Formats: structure tokens, sequence, C-alpha cells
């Protein structure tokens, strides 16, 4: 599992479940292209959006669709989404964890990047 | 003022001096078209990127070049740029302050909003 | 102005409004004295807390009432507290200020120190 | 496991390993009284720090020894540590997880409460 999402919710206190996530990688062209996409899981994480062969290296850009989580429980937010822009593998294969936390007018976002 | 921009830098405990800051309005073939840019001041601000009459309401995108800033530092960063993507609606008099605390490996936004 | 504490609110995205500080200086019976105190104003800033003469060297606590502040806004809150602990050191001149941006179930917290 | 920390390196992208974390109950008399304590792991979690029988309701403080985490890496931080105080199982026995995001000059922390 080269690329994993994690998102909490800090108003709730708890995993952000049901979270749509879209990955894009840049093209030649300097397009973004769609690579994947899902859902976060009941303890709002988001596995097997890619394989270890698909994911070379290149630009990625992993859009975390937060305004329509809000909007689900009644919140009207500030961001559209969570974007998270990043050159991924570089220097040889590495596993990626993207994590996002989220309140309605502010997220954060960190990597954990392991050999 | 209506748009400011706040970059603080987590590991030197200081403002994000002379960072690149590029501002996007959402354009009707849904493409992203520069609006406003500029450098972060000594004090990690950035102001009178854009006016009351200029900044109507529509989908802005607030690009911050994050990797620039920590190459600079001789620092390795794992973001391209830290992006925050929302949209104006005129709700009364409004003033829109984004706040960006950089990391290497994370970042964090958060947007104030006031009469 | 030595030390200055500014806190926002990332469910509103606004300035933290009237939230109690509590500030303390480690004693050499190891308990912690009360320094300074006050109330953040419309902007979410605490100014005047101490003076240069005042603020030595020594380990200090800033206290931020998070919990009160939730409290009052009808937001079940996680922490008691956001608790700031670090020795304040005269290497040149500085200038503290300590950053709170507040969410219910989480919060972050930085040091700006400047010249 | 009622109890648990996750410990992230914002500047390394990576878990914080070997972090000392110290678990302290507030006592009738009011003072903190020690009550659990550990290191993180390899992945930057720590693990039974408790039990269901001993965790009991109160108001606890997890102090996570950033200082020590970031002079083993030659890093001078700001922090003494990073302190989150809570009040547990107030509404009967909870599952809580402590994440703390750590930099030289900021932290963040956020709990993930479950049932
Ligand atoms: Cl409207
Ligand atoms: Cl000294």
């Amino acid at each position: 599992c080269p690329l994993m999402v994690k998102v909490l919710d800090a108003v709730r206190g708890s995993p952000a479940i049901n979270v749509a996530v879209h990955v894009f990688r840049k093209a030649a062209d300097d397009t973004w292209e769609p690579f994947a996409s899902g859902k976060t899981s009941e303890s709002g994480e988001l596995h097997g959006l890619t394989t270890e062969e698909e994911f070379v290296e290149g630009i990625y850009k992993v859009e975390i669709d937060t305004k329509s989580y809000w909007k689900a429980l009644g919140i009207s937010p500030f961001h559209e989404h969570a974007e998270v822009v990043f050159t991924a593998n570089d220097s040889g294969p590495r596993r990626y964890t993207i994590w996002a936390l989220l309140s309605p007018y502010s997220y954060s976002t960190t990597a954990v990047v392991t050999n």
C-alpha cells in the first residue's frame, strides 16, 4: 500500500467518514490527469488507491472533498476542499500516508514518508 | 483591505519572509485565471493584493510557494505549495485573512473572516 | 511588548474573543506561580501582559481557557485548556508571540520569536 | 486499549520515535498524581499505558517530552513539552487516541474519542 489517506474531524473528535478523495497526476502537457479516487472508511482511512506498479514518479495532487463532508453535517465551511500537492518517488519508491485534520474554517495536512 | 495573507514558519519560530503567493479566480471555462500575487513582507504578511471593487463573489485559490521557501533555507520539503481554495460570499461587510503555518512535511491553514 | 497572545477560532473563522489567558512562572520550589493574566480582545489579542523589566529568563506557562470559551458557544470541547510551556532565553533582543488555533477536539500552538 | 498516544515529526515526515510520555491524574487535593508513562515505538505509537479497570473518571494530563526529542536531533526547540489536559470517562468509558504533530516552534494535538 504505497499511498494511504487518513482524515480526522476536529469538531466531533472522530474519524471523518465517507469523505470523497480524488488523486491526480501531472501529465507532460502540465495538466492534471485523474489517477485514483475513493471514500474514507468508518475509521476515516482510505486504502487501496493505487499499487507499487502504477504509482510511478510524478507530481501528485490529493483533493479531499471537505465541503461536501461539512455540508452533510449542516455546517457551511470555508474551503472547497483540502489540496495536498507533492512530488512522489523522486529518489525511488516510498510509502506515503497523508493525514488531514478538518475544522469548518481550517485544515492541517501532514505526510508520513517511509522507505 | 479585503484579502490578506499571513505566513508563519514553525521550524524557525518566525514570520515566513519573502514567500511567493499567487491568487487565482475560477473562470467560466473552469480554469484558474491569475488574479493577484506578491511576496510576504518581513512580518510574513502580504497586504494590498486586491480591492473591494475587484474582489467580487467567485471561487478563489491562494497558492503559497512553500517548496521554494524551504529550499532557500536548505530544508527538504514535502509539498510543492500550500493551496487554499474557497468561495467568497457577500453576507454583509467582510475581510478575509488567510493564515498559513508551515513545517517541512506539514501545513495548517485557517481563514479569519471579520465584519 | 515582550509577550503577546493571539487566539483564533477554527469553527467560526474568527478571532477567539474574551478568552481567559493565565501566565505562570516556575518558582524555586518547582511550583507554578501566577505571573500575569487577561482576556483576549475583539481581535483575539492579548497585549500588555508584562514588561521587559519583569519578563526575566525562566520557565513560563501560558494557560488558555479553551473549555470555558467552547462552553460559552454551546460546543462540547475535549481539552480543559491549551497549555504552552517554554523557557524564555536572552539571546539578544526578543519579542514572543504565542499563537493558538482552536477547534473543539484539537488545538495548535506556535511561537513567533522576533528581534 | 482505552488510552493511546501517537506522535509525528513534521520536520522529517516520520513517526516521532522514543518520545517519553507521562500521564497524570488530578487527585482530590487538586495535585497531579503520576498515573502511567512510556516511550513511543518505531511507529510513533504508545500502547498499553493503562487498562479499562484502572482508567476511571477524572481529569488527566498527558505530558509529551518534546524538548528531549528535539535535543536528541540537535535542534533547540521552543516548548518544554506538549501538554494535553482533559476530562476522561465523564459519561461512561471511552477509548481515547491522542495525536501530537511536532515542529521545533509549534505543536498540534487532536483527540479521537470512540465508544
Ligand atoms: Cl449568495
Ligand atoms: Cl542563557
